[PDB]
């Protein structure tokens, strides 16, 4: 249970990194634009 | 509570998946 | 603590209400583009 | 491991207040 949670900590903190990474790829995009 | 939390848990990624849904939307709407 | 712990869960859980909601006003906008 | 997801749950905010300035840049790219 705490290493599920544990999991799941990660998971959203890694979904978080790639969202971040999506956005900075479009903020890029648009800054060239 | 555990649970509870784990609960709380699988809710916020559920949340993220949507979110990742939305900028695959935008990214095709900017042409990328 | 879980008092703490359950209080920063519902403001992730605001924050990504909030994030959802300015993606999905960008969406639109250009949509209507 | 209380105060260990508690700690977790702390970074996990801070990535959303990240993601929160990357919008405010790209709503003003955008013009809104």
């Amino acid at each position: 249970r705490m290493k599920q949670i544990e999991d799941k900590l990660e998971e959203i903190l890694s979904k978080l990194y790639h969202i971040e990474n999506e956005l900075a790829r479009i903020k890029k995009l648009l800054g060239e634009r």
